[PDB]
DNA sequence: TCGGCCGCCCTGGAGAATCCCGGTGCCGAGGCCGCTCAATTGGTCGTAGACAGCTCTAGCACCGCTTAAACGCACGTACGCGC
């Protein structure tokens, strides 16, 4: 499909001797998955701030982080001088609730509704946190969404953020299937999928013990993927991070139910996904 | 992908009812006394029934035919039963 036409800005390599740490906004933050895969590729992290709602996803940065991540509320609260006082940033990273976006939806909203538009929200802070002309800054963002959209919808967001969007399936580097559209302008966008040896391709791999997987991937019949002592039995939440690439008992961070935890695992992005998106930064910013 | 209502399980605390415990009155049961009439004793007959014997009726026992009816098997559908 090409409908709009632009090339990439690549920006230049920095050597190592004007080499800095990183200045991330996230906006739609959830599940800290953006820091926790800045955490796990070694790179050092000045300043990280989330602007995130919802009290169990800033209760999971909160213990994931240990008071690293400053928290703004809606994002309807930041305006251009809290862009301008908290310092220039150099990654802008984020992805728009879905609500009304997916088309599985057969009574869909929209991109223009309170769910949608939020989008344009972030385009306003990209608008803001973008370096003005003359600066030769690396300056780095990302925006994330679902596969599951209208044409118009991805024809429109991709020419608002002017960039071509790289499909990214979680079956080629975990055990999930789901596609996902990814716009940004970090190198090596469309290159293959560099499968780590240290990810769990497999699903049995994310397995507990004495549980058969029924399948080989697992989703995001009246049935359950699991086998347990002979019996079918629910995906387990701790299996399900380590389906999404998360470390071990992740989102564990309150009295929150099963329930809680499936709403904030289904809306979080995919580690490994997001570890080789991230990847080619290493050799731009700092390490640690 | 979303939270707005909606039935389930548990548990907690009001809440009416009931059990328990004394406190006081009350009236009917236990006990004592006269007496009176029926229980008892002694004695006498009369006959109802215990007992021996004889009889003779039918009740049990056995066998042989004879079919009348019970037992078993398949089957199907109509009513029992659950929802
Ligand atoms: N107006 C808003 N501003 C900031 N966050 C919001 C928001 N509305 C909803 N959110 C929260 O932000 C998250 C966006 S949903 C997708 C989250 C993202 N893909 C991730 O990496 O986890 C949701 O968890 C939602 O609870």
């Amino acid at each position: 499909h090409d409908q709009e036409f632009d090339p990439p800005k690549v920006y230049p390599p920095v050597p190592a001797e004007k080499r800095k740490p990183i200045r991330v906004l996230s906006l739609f933050d959830g599940i800290a998955t953006g820091l926790l895969v800045l955490k796990d590729l070694g790179i050092q992290v000045d300043r990280y701030i989330a602007s995130e709602v919802c009290e169990d996803s800033i209760t999971v940065g909160m213990v994931r982080h240990q008071g690293k991540i400053m928290y703004v509320g809606d994002v309807r609260s930041v305006t251009q001088k809290h862009i301008q006082e908290w310092g220039p940033f150099d990654l802008v990273i984020g992805g728009s609730p879905c609500n009304d976006l997916s088309i599985v939806n057969p009574a869909r909203k929209g991109l223009y509704e309170g769910t949608g538009r939020l989008f344009f929200e972030f385009y306003r802070l990209l608008h803001d946190a973008r370096p003005k002309e003359g600066d030769d800054r690396p300056f780095f963002w990302l925006f994330e969404n679902v596969v599951a959209m209208g044409v118009s919808d991805k024809r429109d967001i991709s020419r608002f953020l002017e960039s071509n969007p790289v499909m990214i399936d979680a079956k080629e580097v975990s055990a999930a299937h789901r596609a996902r559209y990814f716009w940004g302008n970090l190198p090596g966008m469309n290159r293959p999928l560099a499968s780590t040896v240290n990810d769990k391709l497999e699903l049995q791999e994310c397995l507990e013990h004495g549980r058969i997987a029924k399948f080989s991937k697992v989703r995001t019949d009246q049935h359950f993927p699991v086998f347990m002592n002979e019996k079918e039995d629910i995906l387990w939440c701790t299996e399900m991070e380590r389906v999404f690439g998360f470390p071990v008992h992740y989102t564990d961070v309150s009295n929150m139910s099963r329930l809680a935890r499936q709403r904030l695992l289904g809306r979080s992005w995919s580690v490994p996904v997001i570890r080789h998106l991230f990847a080619p930064l290493k050799e731009y910013f700092a390490c640690v």
